[PDB]
Order: C-alpha cells, then structure tokens, then sequence
C-alpha cells in the first residue's frame, strides 16, 4: 500500500532472457507453424474465428520494440499462440502435437528462468 512495498525483484535482465527464451523458441524444430502470422486471406475461418492472432515473428517485434510492459505481459502473447493453435487445429495433426510440444517447452524454459 502507500509507502509500504515489497522487496523489490531484480527485473533488470527481464528483457534479455525473454529475448534468450524466444530465440529457443524460433530454432526449435517444431516452431515452423508459429514462424510468421497465419495467413488471414488464404486460411479460410482464421479471420472470424481467431479474436487475437499471435505467432513469434509478431513477439519478437514487440519486444524489441518496448511493447511489453513487463515478463507477464509476455508470457501471455507466447501462451496465446499456443491457445490459437489448440482452438483451430485438431490434437491429432502435425501443427496440434506442434503446439503442445512447443507450450511444454516454454513452460520448462519459463519455470528454470523466473521461478
């Protein structure tokens, strides 16, 4: 509350290591259906269907450009690339096993990071 804080988290190498985790992120194997934006005109149903598309390349640029407020802001754009990819894609296909493989390696790299 006013005057009462506490102890203040070092924060200070919050950007870096986001940096650091996105880049293992973008070289794994199976990062190749979160690259780039999904195609809004040749992907019938993804306009409509996907409030808020996400994908790395749109991450890295926001990061780089102070467009995340802080590591929780973040965590939520990465998280939301995998929540898009389980709403649109089948479990059994090769980009819905590439999204869960993809979510338990960030939350390993996350968790070893910051907790």
């Amino acid at each position: 509350s006013m005057s009462v804080k506490k102890p203040k988290r070092d924060d200070s190498k919050d950007l870096a290591l986001c940096s650091m985790i996105l880049t293992e992120m973008e070289t794994h194997e199976d990062a190749w259906p979160f690259l780039l934006p999904v195609n809004l005109k040749l992907v019938p149903g993804y306009k409509k269907v996907i409030k808020k598309p996400m994908d790395f390349s749109t991450i890295r640029e926001k990061l780089s450009s102070g467009q995340y407020p802080n590591l929780e802001t973040f965590a939520l754009d990465v998280r939301l690339v995998f929540d898009n990819c389980e709403t649109f894609n089948e479990d059994d296909s090769d980009i819905g096993r590439a999204g869960h493989n993809m979510r338990k390696y960030f939350e390993k790299k996350w968790t070893d990071t910051f907790k």
